[PDB]
Protein backbone atom coordinates (compact mmCIF):
# COMPACT_ATOMS: atom_id res chain seq x y z
CA UNK A 1 0.00 0.00 0.00
CA UNK A 2 -0.96 2.77 -1.01
CA UNK A 3 -3.50 1.74 -3.74
CA UNK A 4 -1.32 3.57 -7.44
CA UNK A 5 -2.40 3.59 -10.87
CA UNK A 6 -0.28 5.17 -13.37
CA UNK A 7 -1.03 5.23 -17.19
CA UNK A 8 2.10 5.94 -18.80
CA UNK A 9 1.69 7.47 -22.23
CA UNK A 10 3.46 8.16 -25.42
CA UNK A 11 3.35 12.17 -24.46
CA UNK A 12 1.92 12.72 -21.05
CA UNK A 13 1.36 10.87 -17.95
CA UNK A 14 -1.18 10.71 -15.36
CA UNK A 15 -1.08 9.32 -11.48
CA UNK A 16 -4.29 8.35 -9.44
CA UNK A 17 -4.67 6.81 -5.73
CA UNK A 18 -7.58 4.89 -4.40
CA UNK A 19 -8.46 6.23 -1.32
CA UNK A 20 -11.75 6.29 1.32
CA UNK A 21 -13.16 4.55 -1.44
CA UNK A 22 -12.51 7.08 -4.27
CA UNK A 23 -10.21 8.14 -6.75
CA UNK A 24 -7.88 10.97 -5.91
CA UNK A 25 -5.73 12.09 -9.28
CA UNK A 26 -2.83 13.83 -8.37
CA UNK A 27 -1.30 17.25 -9.61
CA UNK A 28 2.52 17.24 -10.18
CA UNK A 29 4.47 20.27 -8.47
CA UNK A 30 3.68 22.75 -11.08
CA UNK A 31 -0.27 21.93 -10.15
CA UNK A 32 -0.94 20.12 -13.30
CA UNK A 33 -2.56 16.97 -13.47
CA UNK A 34 -1.25 15.14 -16.42
CA UNK A 35 2.91 15.21 -16.84
CA UNK A 36 5.06 15.60 -19.96
CA UNK A 37 6.67 11.64 -20.51
CA UNK A 38 9.48 13.77 -21.41
CA UNK A 39 13.42 13.34 -20.28
CA UNK A 40 15.97 16.25 -21.26
CA UNK A 41 19.92 16.05 -20.78
CA UNK A 42 21.17 19.16 -20.17
CA UNK A 43 25.00 20.22 -19.33
CA UNK A 44 24.72 19.88 -15.83
CA UNK A 45 21.18 17.69 -15.29
CA UNK A 46 18.47 15.56 -15.75
CA UNK A 47 15.15 17.24 -16.18
CA UNK A 48 11.62 15.34 -16.14
CA UNK A 49 8.30 16.01 -16.78
CA UNK A 50 7.43 19.75 -17.02
CA UNK A 51 10.73 21.06 -16.59
CA UNK A 52 12.07 18.84 -19.47
CA UNK A 53 8.79 19.85 -21.68
CA UNK A 54 9.87 23.66 -20.76
CA UNK A 55 13.04 23.30 -22.46
CA UNK A 56 12.09 21.34 -25.39
CA UNK A 57 12.64 24.04 -27.97
CA UNK A 58 15.76 25.02 -26.43
CA UNK A 59 17.34 21.76 -26.64
CA UNK A 60 15.67 19.11 -29.34
CA UNK A 61 18.17 17.20 -30.08
CA UNK A 62 18.74 15.73 -26.61
CA UNK A 63 14.99 15.88 -25.03
CA UNK A 64 13.29 12.18 -25.43
CA UNK A 65 9.86 12.03 -25.91
CA UNK A 66 7.80 9.00 -27.46
CA UNK A 67 10.28 6.24 -25.97
CA UNK A 68 6.80 4.53 -25.89
CA UNK A 69 7.08 3.83 -29.75
CA UNK A 70 10.25 2.23 -28.88
CA UNK A 71 9.52 0.43 -25.73
CA UNK A 72 9.97 -3.64 -26.43
CA UNK A 73 11.07 -3.28 -30.23
CA UNK A 74 13.89 -4.44 -32.12
CA UNK A 75 15.63 -1.64 -33.89
CA UNK A 76 15.35 -2.92 -37.49
CA UNK A 77 11.07 -2.91 -36.50
CA UNK A 78 9.41 -0.77 -39.52
CA UNK A 79 7.71 1.37 -37.14
CA UNK A 80 10.90 2.26 -35.30
CA UNK A 81 12.72 3.09 -38.79
CA UNK A 82 9.67 4.53 -39.80
CA UNK A 83 9.39 6.93 -36.59
CA UNK A 84 12.82 7.48 -36.53
CA UNK A 85 12.44 9.61 -39.19
CA UNK A 86 10.51 12.40 -37.57
CA UNK A 87 12.78 12.71 -34.22
CA UNK A 88 14.87 15.25 -33.49
CA UNK A 89 17.25 13.24 -30.85
CA UNK A 90 19.55 10.39 -32.16
CA UNK A 91 18.12 6.44 -32.07
CA UNK A 92 21.25 3.80 -32.48
CA UNK A 93 21.45 0.29 -32.02
CA UNK A 94 23.23 -1.85 -29.15
CA UNK A 95 22.37 -5.51 -29.30
CA UNK A 96 19.58 -5.29 -32.12
CA UNK A 97 17.59 -2.93 -29.49
CA UNK A 98 17.21 0.54 -30.14
CA UNK A 99 18.25 3.36 -27.45
CA UNK A 100 18.02 7.00 -27.45
CA UNK A 101 22.36 8.22 -27.91
CA UNK A 102 22.09 12.26 -26.10
CA UNK A 103 24.59 14.61 -24.89
CA UNK A 104 24.53 14.52 -21.13
CA UNK A 105 27.36 16.88 -18.76
CA UNK A 106 29.69 16.88 -22.17
CA UNK A 107 29.54 13.12 -22.74
CA UNK A 108 27.79 10.76 -25.00
CA UNK A 109 25.05 8.45 -23.34
CA UNK A 110 22.62 5.88 -24.97
CA UNK A 111 19.32 4.84 -23.00
CA UNK A 112 17.19 1.84 -23.95
CA UNK A 113 13.60 2.96 -24.10
CA UNK A 114 12.93 1.26 -20.35
CA UNK A 115 15.39 3.82 -18.81
CA UNK A 116 13.89 6.67 -19.98
CA UNK A 117 10.59 5.13 -19.17
CA UNK A 118 11.94 4.23 -15.59
CA UNK A 119 12.87 8.10 -15.43
CA UNK A 120 9.38 8.90 -16.74
CA UNK A 121 7.91 6.34 -13.93
CA UNK A 122 10.21 7.80 -11.07
CA UNK A 123 8.97 11.21 -11.60
CA UNK A 124 5.06 9.82 -11.42
CA UNK A 125 6.00 7.88 -8.21
CA UNK A 126 7.71 11.63 -6.28
CA UNK A 127 4.30 13.26 -7.56
CA UNK A 128 2.11 10.30 -5.84
CA UNK A 129 4.64 10.26 -2.15
CA UNK A 130 4.41 14.09 -2.14
CA UNK A 131 0.65 13.93 -2.45
CA UNK A 132 0.64 11.27 -0.12
CA UNK A 133 3.58 11.42 2.23
CA UNK A 134 6.22 8.01 2.67
CA UNK A 135 7.10 5.45 0.23
CA UNK A 136 4.99 4.64 -2.62
CA UNK A 137 5.52 0.63 -3.11
CA UNK A 138 3.17 -0.67 -5.87
CA UNK A 139 1.14 0.35 -9.26
CA UNK A 140 -0.59 -0.67 -11.88
CA UNK A 141 1.05 0.27 -15.03
CA UNK A 142 -1.03 0.34 -18.16
CA UNK A 143 -0.33 0.36 -21.64
CA UNK A 144 -2.37 -0.51 -25.11
CA UNK A 145 -4.58 -3.38 -26.31
CA UNK A 146 -2.55 -4.14 -28.97
CA UNK A 147 0.85 -4.31 -26.99
CA UNK A 148 2.79 -7.66 -27.44
CA UNK A 149 4.63 -9.35 -24.64
CA UNK A 150 7.96 -7.96 -25.36
CA UNK A 151 6.53 -4.49 -24.84
CA UNK A 152 4.61 -5.46 -21.83
CA UNK A 153 7.95 -6.66 -20.39
CA UNK A 154 9.89 -3.73 -20.94
CA UNK A 155 7.04 -1.77 -19.81
CA UNK A 156 7.26 -3.95 -16.24
CA UNK A 157 10.91 -3.64 -16.75
CA UNK A 158 10.71 -0.15 -16.39
CA UNK A 159 8.20 -0.17 -12.95
CA UNK A 160 11.68 -2.72 -11.71
CA UNK A 161 14.47 -0.31 -12.64
CA UNK A 162 11.80 2.34 -10.99
CA UNK A 163 11.52 0.16 -7.79
CA UNK A 164 8.09 0.17 -7.85
CA UNK A 165 6.00 -3.72 -7.76
CA UNK A 166 4.34 -3.49 -10.96
CA UNK A 167 0.58 -5.53 -9.57
CA UNK A 168 -0.36 -6.10 -13.29
CA UNK A 169 0.46 -4.42 -16.65
CA UNK A 170 -3.78 -3.91 -17.84
CA UNK A 171 -4.61 -2.41 -20.98
CA UNK A 172 -5.67 1.18 -21.17
CA UNK A 173 -9.21 0.61 -23.01
CA UNK A 174 -9.63 -1.83 -19.82
CA UNK A 175 -8.99 0.75 -16.94
CA UNK A 176 -10.83 3.15 -18.72
CA UNK A 177 -14.31 0.77 -18.80
CA UNK A 178 -13.07 0.15 -14.77
CA UNK A 179 -13.16 4.03 -13.90
CA UNK A 180 -16.76 3.99 -15.51
CA UNK A 181 -17.56 0.58 -13.11
CA UNK A 182 -18.71 -1.18 -16.41
CA UNK A 183 -17.32 -4.16 -15.35
CA UNK A 184 -20.27 -4.41 -12.52
CA UNK A 185 -22.89 -2.12 -14.15
CA UNK A 186 -25.76 -4.05 -14.91
CA UNK A 187 -22.14 -9.28 -21.37
CA UNK A 188 -21.47 -6.18 -22.31
CA UNK A 189 -20.05 -4.60 -25.98
CA UNK A 190 -18.01 -1.35 -24.65
CA UNK A 191 -15.92 0.46 -27.11
CA UNK A 192 -13.00 2.73 -26.03
CA UNK A 193 -12.66 6.02 -28.10
CA UNK A 194 -9.60 7.38 -27.16
CA UNK A 195 -8.05 10.19 -29.38
CA UNK A 196 -5.06 11.79 -27.47
CA UNK A 197 -2.45 14.48 -28.53
CA UNK A 198 -0.07 12.13 -31.19
CA UNK A 199 -2.17 8.89 -31.03
CA UNK A 200 -5.54 7.77 -32.02
CA UNK A 201 -6.80 4.14 -30.43
CA UNK A 202 -10.18 2.31 -30.78
CA UNK A 203 -10.93 -0.42 -29.01
CA UNK A 204 -13.85 -3.11 -28.89
CA UNK A 205 -13.89 -4.93 -25.07
CA UNK A 206 -16.53 -7.64 -23.82
CA UNK A 207 -16.92 -7.37 -20.65
CA UNK A 208 -19.03 -10.52 -18.56
CA UNK A 209 -18.54 -11.59 -14.75
CA UNK A 210 -15.88 -8.95 -14.41
CA UNK A 211 -13.77 -10.67 -17.25
CA UNK A 212 -12.53 -8.05 -20.03
CA UNK A 213 -11.98 -9.42 -23.40
CA UNK A 214 -10.27 -7.12 -26.81
CA UNK A 215 -12.53 -8.06 -29.39
CA UNK A 216 -11.20 -5.93 -31.94
CA UNK A 217 -8.63 -2.47 -32.36
CA UNK A 218 -8.27 0.09 -34.98
CA UNK A 219 -7.23 3.69 -34.96
CA UNK A 220 -4.47 5.80 -36.63
CA UNK A 221 -0.63 5.73 -34.51
CA UNK A 222 0.02 8.76 -36.04
CA UNK A 223 -3.23 11.13 -35.60
CA UNK A 224 -4.10 13.42 -32.68
CA UNK A 225 -4.32 16.71 -31.15
CA UNK A 226 -1.39 17.99 -32.25
CA UNK A 227 -2.80 17.37 -35.72
CA UNK A 228 -5.57 20.13 -34.93
CA UNK A 229 -3.30 22.63 -33.66
CA UNK A 230 -1.20 22.14 -36.98
CA UNK A 231 -4.26 23.31 -38.61
CA UNK A 232 -4.86 26.15 -36.89
CA UNK A 233 -0.76 27.27 -37.20
CA UNK A 234 -1.52 27.22 -41.04
CA UNK A 235 -4.76 29.53 -40.75
CA UNK A 236 -3.44 31.79 -38.41
CA UNK A 237 -0.02 32.32 -40.00
CA UNK A 238 -1.99 33.06 -43.29
CA UNK A 239 -3.39 35.57 -41.38
CA UNK A 240 -1.03 37.24 -39.87
CA UNK A 241 0.70 37.56 -43.88
CA UNK A 242 -2.67 38.94 -44.86
CA UNK A 243 -2.52 41.70 -42.23
CA UNK A 244 0.64 42.68 -41.36
CA UNK A 245 3.22 41.66 -44.79
CA UNK A 246 5.32 39.24 -42.85
CA UNK A 247 5.98 35.53 -43.64
CA UNK A 248 6.61 33.87 -40.49
CA UNK A 249 6.81 30.37 -42.15
CA UNK A 250 10.70 29.88 -42.13
CA UNK A 251 10.98 31.69 -38.46
CA UNK A 252 11.01 28.30 -36.75
CA UNK A 253 10.41 30.45 -33.23
CA UNK A 254 7.66 32.71 -34.63
CA UNK A 255 6.23 28.92 -35.99
CA UNK A 256 6.77 27.53 -32.33
CA UNK A 257 5.38 30.43 -30.55
CA UNK A 258 2.06 30.64 -33.15
CA UNK A 259 1.74 26.89 -32.58
CA UNK A 260 1.55 27.44 -28.29
CA UNK A 261 -1.05 30.10 -28.44
CA UNK A 262 -3.22 28.14 -31.28
CA UNK A 263 -3.12 24.76 -28.62
CA UNK A 264 -4.12 26.88 -25.77
CA UNK A 265 -6.93 28.66 -27.60
CA UNK A 266 -8.23 25.08 -28.94
CA UNK A 267 -8.58 23.88 -25.21
CA UNK A 268 -10.59 27.31 -24.75
CA UNK A 269 -12.61 26.12 -27.35
CA UNK A 270 -13.87 22.96 -26.12
CA UNK A 271 -16.08 24.92 -23.21
CA UNK A 272 -16.33 28.69 -25.21
CA UNK A 273 -17.29 29.57 -28.84
CA UNK A 274 -14.28 31.74 -29.15
CA UNK A 275 -10.73 32.40 -27.87
CA UNK A 276 -8.31 35.26 -27.97
CA UNK A 277 -5.02 34.69 -29.19
CA UNK A 278 -2.36 37.52 -27.68
CA UNK A 279 1.02 37.35 -28.72
CA UNK A 280 3.78 39.91 -28.07
CA UNK A 281 6.16 40.96 -30.56
CA UNK A 282 5.49 37.83 -33.09
CA UNK A 283 7.60 38.50 -35.54
CA UNK A 284 9.88 41.68 -36.27
CA UNK A 285 8.59 43.43 -33.61
CA UNK A 286 4.67 43.23 -34.58
CA UNK A 287 2.20 41.96 -32.26
CA UNK A 288 0.03 39.28 -32.94
CA UNK A 289 -3.17 39.65 -30.97
CA UNK A 290 -6.62 37.96 -32.58
CA UNK A 291 -9.71 35.83 -31.84
CA UNK A 292 -10.72 32.66 -33.55
CA UNK A 293 -14.18 30.68 -33.23
CA UNK A 294 -15.03 27.20 -32.46
CA UNK A 295 -16.80 26.89 -36.16
CA UNK A 296 -13.48 28.63 -38.00
CA UNK A 297 -11.53 25.61 -35.78
CA UNK A 298 -14.26 22.83 -36.54
CA UNK A 299 -14.35 23.58 -40.25
CA UNK A 300 -10.13 24.21 -40.27
CA UNK A 301 -10.08 20.08 -38.89
CA UNK A 302 -13.43 19.13 -41.10
CA UNK A 303 -11.53 15.62 -42.47
CA UNK A 304 -9.99 15.08 -39.35
CA UNK A 305 -12.87 15.01 -37.13
CA UNK A 306 -15.40 12.65 -39.65
CA UNK A 307 -12.03 10.76 -40.08
CA UNK A 308 -11.78 9.37 -36.85
CA UNK A 309 -15.10 7.59 -37.64
CA UNK A 310 -13.33 5.32 -40.08
CA UNK A 311 -11.30 3.48 -37.03
CA UNK A 312 -14.87 3.33 -35.62
CA UNK A 313 -16.51 1.45 -38.46
CA UNK A 314 -13.24 -1.01 -39.05
CA UNK A 315 -12.95 -2.03 -35.49
CA UNK A 316 -16.76 -2.91 -35.71
CA UNK A 317 -16.00 -5.26 -38.88
CA UNK A 318 -12.93 -6.54 -36.89
CA UNK A 319 -15.49 -7.43 -33.96
CA UNK A 320 -18.40 -8.66 -36.27
CA UNK A 321 -20.91 -6.14 -34.57
CA UNK A 322 -23.17 -3.95 -35.79
CA UNK A 323 -22.98 -0.30 -34.16
CA UNK A 324 -26.62 -1.44 -32.66
CA UNK A 325 -24.72 -3.77 -30.85
CA UNK A 326 -22.69 -1.61 -28.50
CA UNK A 327 -23.98 -1.15 -25.11
CA UNK A 328 -21.49 1.64 -23.80
CA UNK A 329 -18.91 4.52 -25.46
CA UNK A 330 -16.12 5.49 -23.65
CA UNK A 331 -14.58 8.61 -24.28
CA UNK A 332 -10.79 8.82 -23.66
CA UNK A 333 -8.10 11.35 -24.24
CA UNK A 334 -7.81 15.09 -24.31
CA UNK A 335 -8.97 15.94 -27.59
CA UNK A 336 -12.87 14.36 -27.13
CA UNK A 337 -13.22 17.29 -25.16
CA UNK A 338 -13.40 18.61 -28.57
CA UNK A 339 -18.17 19.05 -29.44
CA UNK A 340 -18.03 18.86 -32.69
CA UNK A 341 -16.07 14.92 -32.19
CA UNK A 342 -18.69 14.14 -29.21
CA UNK A 343 -21.41 14.64 -32.06
CA UNK A 344 -20.14 13.31 -34.74
CA UNK A 345 -19.43 10.27 -32.26
CA UNK A 346 -22.93 10.05 -30.89
CA UNK A 347 -25.22 10.33 -33.94
CA UNK A 348 -22.76 7.37 -35.62
CA UNK A 349 -24.29 5.84 -32.36
CA UNK A 350 -27.63 6.92 -33.28
CA UNK A 351 -28.16 9.45 -30.27
CA UNK A 352 -26.18 7.02 -27.88
CA UNK A 353 -25.17 9.20 -24.73
CA UNK A 354 -21.31 9.06 -24.29
CA UNK A 355 -19.23 8.11 -20.52
CA UNK A 356 -17.36 11.48 -20.52
CA UNK A 357 -18.39 12.65 -16.91
CA UNK A 358 -14.45 11.58 -15.94
CA UNK A 359 -11.74 13.96 -16.89
CA UNK A 360 -11.02 11.74 -20.05
CA UNK A 361 -6.61 12.52 -20.37
CA UNK A 362 -7.73 11.03 -16.43
CA UNK A 363 -9.55 7.89 -17.06
CA UNK A 364 -6.71 5.83 -17.59
CA UNK A 365 -5.03 6.35 -14.25
CA UNK A 366 -8.04 6.62 -12.67
CA UNK A 367 -9.16 2.72 -13.85
CA UNK A 368 -5.61 1.56 -12.77
CA UNK A 369 -6.19 3.29 -9.63
CA UNK A 370 -9.45 0.93 -8.60
CA UNK A 371 -7.59 -2.22 -9.93
CA UNK A 372 -4.26 -1.45 -7.56
CA UNK A 373 -7.23 -1.50 -4.69
CA UNK A 374 -8.54 -4.69 -5.92
CA UNK A 375 -4.70 -6.46 -5.95
CA UNK A 376 -3.80 -5.04 -2.79
CA UNK A 377 -6.96 -5.42 -1.09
Amino acid sequence: GPAIGIDLGTTYSCVGVFQHGKVEIIANDQGNRTTPSYVAFTDTERLIGDAAKNQVAMNPTNTIFDAKRLIGRKFEDATVQSDMKHWPFRVVSEGGKPKVQVEYKGETKTFFPEEISSMVLTKMKEIAEAYLGGKVHSAVITVPAYFNDSQRQATKDAGTITGLNVLRIINEPTAAAIAYGLDKKGEKNVLIFDLGGGTFDVSILTIEDGIFEVKSTAGDTHLGGEDFDNRMVSHLAEEFKRKHKKDIGPNKRAVRRLRTACERAKRTLSSSTQASIEIDSLYEGVDFYTSITRARFEELNADLFRGTLEPVEKALRDAKLDKGQIQEIVLVGGSTRIPKIQKLLQDFFNGKELNKSINPDEAVAYGAAVQAAILIG
